[PDB]
């Protein structure tokens, strides 16, 4: 077909999902970056998304449900296929799983043509709509230690989201240098500030190990009552 | 047709038209959800827009104007229509007013195919383009009583806007109780605050109907003169 | 025809109507950019004028009345058309509404030739003459709030003019930051100045909501009599 | 063709470029305005972009590289062309440079059809995408004079940007009145404010011809030391 | 081909480029994910590198020089090609520019086989090796303002690097919030910290417009001498 994706379109789509993540702007750009492409190019563009595993899982669920709807609307004709004709597509074929490049190209160049690529394109674009409406990406700045949460658990969440985040290694080191102490519970923040800027992660952790325990609660209560008295 | 509308796309279009009102980002979504849809499906999508009657009227005017332009571009050809072929569309025929689903299907799957859905799509896209460019939905946040506006007239305008506003009943009552008094000029706001928080609407109107009259002007003039005397 | 508009001429016309607006200097440029062009190209240039809707409505009225005058001068001959010959153009055909590219080209290359493009050019250029003489574009700097006008109405007028005005978005933001406060009458101007430079639009509108009311009039009268006393 | 652009699509596209400049908002609208339009109409739409010549150059570079890719994937046909069929398109033909309207219509209506318009639309979409990512239009608000920039060079840059600006003439004069003195560096701004608002441009340049010379530096240094002593 | 890449390999390679950027870990992964892959699949994997334009340019230069070497060592076949066999590959064909998928499949299935995919993989390996040794990605952490650099140029470079950065929008906003003032030179940093955290970018640029001018140098020199005296 003459409407296959060029290398520039693939790189543009990759950059689009990189900078714009899954903002609404990803919907029109995709809507123009895969017009007339056979479904395998659409699958290639769907595969080029790095990260956002949950979002693409919702996308896959949407595509599967719409393939089921497609199969519901068009019943499968239980009859022998004429040598001149070829089998009608099913929802999986529109998705591209059970259909090869040759079958898709033949479908889009039939008389009358079946616009398999465009149908899969609509399914994908409304899955993208669902992603934009519901999915919210996890950001390191959204990771703040709770009021009664242990510092080990907060550090585990911080590092899990940092690894899941898409960023450079150097900027990730800067993030774990700054936000780890920045977005911390006030009780742990007092200990972290008292430790000093040269304290390592292990030292900070054994310092906040005692927070929330009976000894720390007794100490802070004693400080409060000394301020009162 | 293989690109017929499906419940998921219709629900998604409804959700984007209610959630996003007529923000510019409604142009991509529509342009991605009606791709390949028959004009009947376009009309079905257009009917589900609740509220925004003014914008809907602008959109209908744009459709009619573009259909007139289409009819002027494509002149009517006389003579008997060939039985193998079928009669050519007009502007209203594209619009679906005088064309049934069978006629639209025949147009979209003929040789050569007349893409009635795509021309419809362009006309509708122009309609929403004008809607977003010019039309601004009336919001209860903007209903504020003018300096000389009677309190009764302001209450009537506020209630009309509330009736036209799309929102749940509970949040509508909350918006009433929190914005009818707040969004008033100081001349009425002072009286309303002096009235007390536990004031019914009838008491509100009765107390504030005296503003702007000779008595209220004389009282406020005397109060102002008290400071200078 | 050899005298169709090149892309550079179209861009030059767009720039002319952009920077020069509808100043008289637009008349000579249109007098030269479109010379010998068939009416289709003339309409194409007449379509790239963003904004100035009222001006082009006057221009359309001029063209329609000149088509009527042209029909008045040359009566329509009620007779069969010779197969070698072709129908003479009516008033609308010179404007290109009832005539396509082929008929316009044939008219412009007849024996004797009918200079349809030049006749339409004369009609259009007199339309621009009327636009230059009478039409005055709405400018933001012409938006000044009246002595006894509510601030909400002034804001509505200011923002309507801002939306209708052509400019960059950053320029529009700077203009609504400066001129909105700058172009208010003494009462609203002193209220805005007392509010402060960081006050939001809602705060300014709330403060000016009371201007012109009985309370504000009593307060300013009290201030004046205190200055007297 | 059935999907030829009507006047209102062209005018709406012109307005889109005028107001939205090259924000991402231009990508969907364009893709929704040229749906099914022949690449001749695509060139017609692209020509009406007033200003932003750098962005148009980037777009033309995109179209050239996409045409190169199209010629790369599609090999040049060899041997005599079948009289029933006609010559295969090339990248320049998709871009509309070499192909005429008749050839493009023949491609669109061929069996099987070659979607020249959609391919060219995707190429222009890629160009617009890189424009919105990278290209940043020059704005008068961003013209600020460097600490060591001579006032003459600052004025030259300011006026060049103002001439390149899309805004109207009267608002351009207003911009000259306010921003030119507002955006000067403190050394020039002190002199300009000492001159008074009545000073003309020539007087202002005369008074800021000396900022950076031995006399001015000596004078400011002496003033600072005298304030110290 | 049997060893055609699967969606998981493409996604894994994309993620490898996203996280590891261009580190020594890229060479092993690329050497194992694209094992036995058709050079068309190699090109698909190469197109997915979002950003790193300079590195990709270096890689393509390496591929071009390797193709030149391949054409140098392998002479061009002369005379007619045997119908049973097929034409020999060239350097561009190994690079995948001129070869089609069918040609590469025939090369790999030929007896004896021509391992086009492995040769292309080695060429890309050389390119990646040069990238990891020499190319260094631009990071906002490494953007700092020179001692004599005006704040406007620093801000422009900072924002250009930020736009080129691979990160999410909220993280980029956080970078703008902190690193823009953190990495300024002390002369600008003193003014920026005296401004306060509430200062906007425009206010910061206005305050720092004067550093390096005669007034600012005189003021700092006077302050230093007064501290001496
Ligand atoms: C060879 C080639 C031409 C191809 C192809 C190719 C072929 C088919 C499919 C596929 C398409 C549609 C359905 Cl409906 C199913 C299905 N239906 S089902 C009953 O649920 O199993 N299964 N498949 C797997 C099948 F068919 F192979 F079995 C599919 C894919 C999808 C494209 C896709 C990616 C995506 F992200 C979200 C989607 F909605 C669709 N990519 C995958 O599936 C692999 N994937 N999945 C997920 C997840 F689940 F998290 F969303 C993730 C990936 C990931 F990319 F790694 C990325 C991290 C995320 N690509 S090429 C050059 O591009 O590599
Ligand atoms: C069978 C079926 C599939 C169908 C169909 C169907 C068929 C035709 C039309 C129609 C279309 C185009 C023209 Cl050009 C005319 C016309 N030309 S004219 C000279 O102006 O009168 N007349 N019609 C009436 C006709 F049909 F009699 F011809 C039309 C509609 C429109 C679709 C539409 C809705 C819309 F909002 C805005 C539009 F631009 C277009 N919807 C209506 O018309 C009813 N409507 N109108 C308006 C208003 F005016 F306020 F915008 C409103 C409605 C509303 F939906 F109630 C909603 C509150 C708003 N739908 S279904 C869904 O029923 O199952
Ligand atoms: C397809 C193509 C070849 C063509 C054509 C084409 C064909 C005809 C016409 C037209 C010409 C003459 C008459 Cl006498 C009438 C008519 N007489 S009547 C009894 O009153 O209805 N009707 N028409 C509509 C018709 F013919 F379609 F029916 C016309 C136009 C005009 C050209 C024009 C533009 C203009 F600004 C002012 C004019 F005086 C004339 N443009 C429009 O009409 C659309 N327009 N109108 C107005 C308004 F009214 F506000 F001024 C506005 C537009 C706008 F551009 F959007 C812009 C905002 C302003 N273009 S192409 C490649 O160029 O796109
Ligand atoms: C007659 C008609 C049917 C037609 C046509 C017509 C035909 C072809 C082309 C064209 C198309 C594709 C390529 Cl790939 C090249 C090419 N490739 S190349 C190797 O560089 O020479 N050259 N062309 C010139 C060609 F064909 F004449 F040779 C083209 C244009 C473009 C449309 C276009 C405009 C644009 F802005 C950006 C684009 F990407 C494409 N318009 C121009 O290019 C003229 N232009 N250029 C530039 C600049 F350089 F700044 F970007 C500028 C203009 C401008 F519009 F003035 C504006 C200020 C900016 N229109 S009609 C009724 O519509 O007028
Ligand atoms: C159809 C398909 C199967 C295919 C294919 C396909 C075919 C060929 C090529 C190609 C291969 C080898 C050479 Cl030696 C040249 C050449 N030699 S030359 C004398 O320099 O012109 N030219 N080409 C362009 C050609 F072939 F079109 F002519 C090539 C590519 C490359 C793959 C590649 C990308 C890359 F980044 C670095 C590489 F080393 C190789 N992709 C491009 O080159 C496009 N690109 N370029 C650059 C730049 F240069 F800026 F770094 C950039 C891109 C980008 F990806 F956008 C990304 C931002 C960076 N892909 S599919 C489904 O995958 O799309």
């Amino acid at each position: 077909v003459h409407q296959a994706i060029s290398p520039r379109t693939l790189n543009a789509w990759v950059k689009v999902v990189e900078e714009k993540a899954f903002s609404p702007e990803v919907i029109p750009m995709f809507s123009a970056l895969s017009e007339g492409a056979t479904p395998q190019d659409l699958n290639t563009m769907l595969n080029t998304v790095g990260g956002h595993q949950a979002a693409m899982q919702m996308l896959k669920e949407t595509i599967n449900e719409e393939a089921a709807e497609w199969d519901r609307v068009h019943p499968v004709h239980a009859g022998p296929i004429a040598p001149g004709q070829m089998r009608e597509p099913r929802g999986s074929d529109i998705a591209g799983t059970t259909s090869t490049l040759q079958e898709q190209i033949g479908w889009m160049t039939n008389n009358p043509p079946i616009p398999v690529g465009e149908i899969y394109k609509r399914w994908i674009i409304l899955g993208l709509n669902k992603i934009v409406r519901m999915y919210s990406p996890t950001s390191i700045l959204d990771i703040r230690q709770g009021p009664k949460e242990p510092f080990r658990d907060y550090v585990d969440r911080f590092y899990k989201t940092l690894r899941a985040e898409q960023a450079s290694q150097e900027v990730k080191n800067w993030m774990t240098e700054t936000l780890l102490v920045q977005n911390a519970n006030p009780d742990c923040k007092t200990i972290l500030k008292a430790l000093g800027p040269a304290a390592t992660l292990e030292e900070m952790m054994t310092a906040c190990q005692g927070v929330g325990g009976p000894g720390h609660k007794a100490r802070v209560l004693a400080e409060a009552m000394s301020q009162v008295i």
